[PDB]
């Protein structure tokens, strides 16, 4: 496996001015007829031409008309077809080859394929060269003229990038349409789609140049009912980047397609945007509440690309954080301002302090733009896009909403039909850091740190009051862990969104302030502070850190009940709870490794449990939030806190908090969860495709989170409610009836129930197989047998595989049974994927990147299956890259 390093980058000695493709799709094979007009670039050096293609069968190549010979003037191997310099021409030229695929066999999803009935294709970030031959890199820019033929009742929809310019009919009952796209793009960015596809559409108008826009959501027949919200959620996209940004359209048209089978959520391709279905599709009767939120975030993300990833390209994919970590960034601006619920931002923490620490951790740990890479399938990684996007949320804090607003525009208005590196980012905010400290002394150097440098600081806190003085002291420290990128680690440039809590009446001490760390350590000195405060820490979580507050848990309660922050609020609990956590766990596993006949747990403090019962008493407190602080903090967030971690200790300190906290607030928990009924419920809109309503389907949350809180406490009675919530009219709450009722002598009589309202509805199914999957049933081992044999089969569709499979990996008891089996398992299931679809195989190692973290016994078990896997003859590439860096050989 060849290693790219990010060092070497030099341009091509090649230009690919224009394509000119001819797809041409038969029931048994599609050819593919390509000319690529070239020229040799000021770089070349008289090199062999030598271009990307893997899979493709030659029937024949040619250079200006004339047929080159196999052997004599080429090689082909494969993966690189090799044209040795004496037969390539000094000047323009043209490069033309008739090649044939098979995306009715192309269960890997990349390159193009057959989804179901309709077929797509899938180019980031090395699949075009999965269709026809090309240098596939994102700098090769060129233009494209994509014709498609195909059988006209099979595919009577056909599309790709650009103006359809003409539409044809063919013998033999076959049609072709023609599409033109002048403006430059590279290759990833290229799309087809043919299809018996319907649709809904809709005309928006652009704010400034008042351009109509043609707006097209596509899917097969069965569900295009499901179609709707997407289109809403298109339109908000498209009113938020004119309303935060000014950015407008380019394109007369914007095409959103779904497919039931996708390896991730989307792909943006320049005005032809193809999704997962579950990233696309609902509707009220056959969706989750969850799905709202995912399609509003998922059709924003690709609409955000259009500027941030298609106008402004990236040069290489070292720079992939650029376009990703940017792009998740604006999503989540989005998200924010269209949901307006605190727990949209709090959801985002908790995914990056839960799934991306761990990987920061992990040995696959690496910076923002890592510094190599073997697996461009394996580069797309929570670190590359979550703690880049929250690398890129630092400047709007540093900067403030007018200098950031101005920085993007710089950013923008300079590189708009260009490549750029991270650099140009932050030579674009610097620009604005200058206007804003008003001297063009002070710069954002040391900011580029974030970039390269891997690992998470931690940032801890001492503190001093002067009553006399009036005078407050915060004294910092950052420090991050050296790993296997950088032995000495230097500190970052964090800024500290702060406040000073009076713990008095709650009142906020001091305006807006954002603390700006930039040496290993600091000390921050206010005066005329009247009273000692509570110091409110990192606000709205502004930089991506471990944060040791050093406060005591009376601190900690004031400001869970009285900080205007949701984030402190919230990190303020989840610190209690970790307190609690770990101290439980010490005394659980000293009296599991002494063997004690008797011994003593602390129990959880009384006065936290009060200020739990207070907020949920407070008919003006948010739900969403209610439902944060009556959960335990994730568990891949508790394990970055623990050595060799013993999961069976962990699974019974939970069983400890949760039952020392239910004991004093269930019936708490049972009034509420009869008094939120009526709103969380409410039919009025359910009829009403385009009305969503974060605040109620939070409301939702709260409810099924209590429901569950209560029927793991067998609550008297419990079961009733169980039962009635069963014949909800919405998905989560019925499923949730599932879930819960696994305590209970009725759980395969509501097996069978949900079953049967889901078995009809593809993506009502998978979540279905999620709901089962994740069940905290004893005999989960036999229910995925069942699944297996009566439901998921032999599919080879990456969201039936992943719901049957992923859910079940967090049940901490169960999947990692010490006998192994629950690894064993997981490991015969990537094996097996990974024979036709290795980026879903690497994706379903998820489990095992905490190995390492884990009781000697279970490190041991499960390095054994990683290491099995490695042994397979017929492991792919991607996998053993994978399977190799995670398990440090
Ligand atoms: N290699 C892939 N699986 C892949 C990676 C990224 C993308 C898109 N960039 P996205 O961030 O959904 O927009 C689409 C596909
Ligand atoms: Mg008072
Ligand atoms: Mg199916
Ligand atoms: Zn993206």
């Amino acid at each position: 496996p060849k290693i790219h390093y990010r060092k070497d980058y030099k341009p091509s000695g090649f230009i690919i001015n224009q394509v000119t493709l001819n797809i041409n799709i038969h029931d048994q094979e599609t050819i593919v007829r390509s000319v690529l007009d070239m020229d040799i670039s000021k770089h070349n050096v008289g090199e062999d031409l030598v271009f990307d293609g893997v899979g493709l069968k030659i029937n024949e190549i040619s250079i200006n008309n004339k047929k080159l010979v196999e052997g004599e003037e080429y090689t082909y191997d494969n993966e690189f077809l090799t044209i040795f310099s004496k037969f390539v021409p000094k000047s323009k030229f043209a490069f033309s080859s008739e090649v044939i695929i098979h995306p009715e066999t192309n269960y890997a999803l990349t390159g193009l394929y057959k989804s179901k009935n309709i077929i797509v294709s899938q180019c980031e970030a090395t699949g075009f060269r999965r269709i026809t031959f090309f240098i596939d890199r994102p700098d090769m820019m060129a233009k494209y003229d994509v014709t498609v033929t195909a059988d006209k009742e099979k595919y009577p929809v056909l599309l790709s990038n650009g103006d359809k310019v003409n539409e044809f009919e063919i013998p033999g009952g076959r049609h072709g349409a023609r599409f033109n796209d002048p403006p430059l793009k590279p290759c990833y960015l290229f799309a087809v789609v043919a299809g018996d596809l319907k649709h809904l559409s809709a005309t928006y108008i652009t704010k400034y140049t008042k351009k109509k826009v043609e707006l097209y959501v596509f899917s097969e027949e069965k569900y295009v009912s499901k179609l709707q919200w997407a289109l809403e959620c298109l339109k908000k996209s498209m009113a938020f980047d004119e309303d935060y940004f000014g950015l407008e359209y380019d394109l007369s048209r914007l095409n959103l397609v779904a497919v039931s089978d996708f390896n991730v959520g989307a792909m943006e391709n320049k005005g032809l945007n193809i999704f997962n279905a579950n990233s696309l599709l609902a509707s009220k009767k056959n969706s989750i509440d969850f799905s709202y939120a995912r399609i509003l975030t998922v059709v924003g993300h690709e609409y955000f690309h259009q500027y941030t990833g298609n106008r402004v390209t990236l040069r290489d994919w070292f720079q992939l954080t650029l376009k990703e970590g940017l792009t998740v960034h604006r999503e989540n601006l989005f998200s924010e301002e269209m949901t307006k619920t605190v727990t949209t931002r709090l959801s985002h923490v908790d995914l990056l302090r839960s799934v991306q620490f761990l990987e920061d951790s992990s040995p696959l740990s690496h910076p923002i733009r890592p510094e190599s890479y073997v697996s461009m399938e394996n580069f797309y990684t929570t670190t590359v896009y979550d703690k880049g996007s929250e690398v890129m949320r630092m400047y709007l804090t540093i900067l403030g909403e007018e200098y950031y607003k101005k920085g993007f525009d710089i950013y923008i208005k300079k590189n708009d039909g260009n490549t750029a590196t991270c650099e140009d980012f932050n030579y674009a905010m610097e620009q604005a850091y200058k206007m804003k400290k008003a001297d063009n002394s002070a710069n954002l150097n040391q900011y580029l740190l974030w970039f390269s440098q891997s690992g998470t600081p931690h940032v801890s806190f001492k503190y001093n009051y002067d009553a006399e003085k009036k005078q407050y002291s915060i004294h910092v420290n950052q420090y991050t862990k050296p790993d296997e990128n950088q032995k000495e680690k230097k500190p970052l440039f964090i800024p500290i969104s702060v406040g000073l809590i009076n713990p008095e009446n709650g009142k906020e001490m001091i305006s807006q302030t954002t603390l700006e760390l930039t040496k290993e350590s600091d000390t921050f000195v206010f005066n005329n502070i009247a009273v000692k405060p509570i110091p409110s820490l990192f606000r709205g979580f502004s930089a991506p850190v471990y944060i040791e507050d050093q406060l005591t848990d009376e601190e900690r309660i004031l400001l869970l009940k009285y900080d205007s922050d949701a984030f402190v609020r919230y990190n303020s609990c989840t610190n209690i709870y970790m307190k609690q956590i770990l101290m439980n766990y010490n005394e659980f596993l000293k009296a599991k490794n002494e063997k004690l006949e008797s011994f003593q747990l602390t129990p959880v403090n009384a006065q936290f449990i009060d200020a739990i019962k207070y907020l949920l008493e407070d008919p003006h407190a948010d739900a969403g939030f209610k439902s944060y602080i009556v959960s335990l903090p994730q568990d891949r967030y508790i394990i970055n806190f623990v050595s060799n971690l013993d999961t069976d200790v962990l699974a019974d300190t939970k069983e400890y908090i949760y039952k020392q906290i239910g004991d004093k607030l269930n019936d708490v928990y049972y009034k509420m969860f009869k008094s939120l009924e009526a709103k969380a419920d409410d039919l009025t809109y359910f009829n009403d495709e385009s009305h969503v309503d974060f605040d109620q389907m939070n409301m939702r949350t709260l409810r099924n989170t209590l429901l569950s809180l209560l029927s793991k406490a067998q609550y008297p009675n419990i079961l009733n409610e169980i039962i009635e919530h069963s014949k909800s009219p919405y998905p989560s709450n019925w499923l949730t009836s599932l879930s819960v009722s696994a305590y209970f002598d009725k759980y395969f009589e509501l097996y069978d129930k949900t079953y049967k309202l889901s078995k009809d509805d593809e993506l009502l199914l998978q979540e279905w197989l999620k709901t089962v999957s994740r069940s905290d049933r004893k005999d989960i081992y036999e229910i995925l047998k069942k699944l297996e044999n009566e439901v998921l089969k032999d599919s080879k569709n990456p969201n039936d595989i992943r719901a049957v499979y992923l859910p079940f990996t967090n049940n901490l008891r169960r999947f990692h049974d010490i006998s192994g089996k629950g690894y064993k398992l997981i490991a015969e299931v990537i094996t097996k994927t990974d024979k036709f679809n290795p980026m879903v195989a690497t994706q379903l190692c998820e489990p095992f990147k905490l190995w390492n973290k884990l009781d000697t016994k279970r490190q041991e078990l499960m390095l054994n299956e990683m290491n099995t896997m490695l042994q397979e003859p017929q492991i792919s590439n991607n996998l053993k890259e994978y399977l190799l860096r995670l398990t440090n050989k």
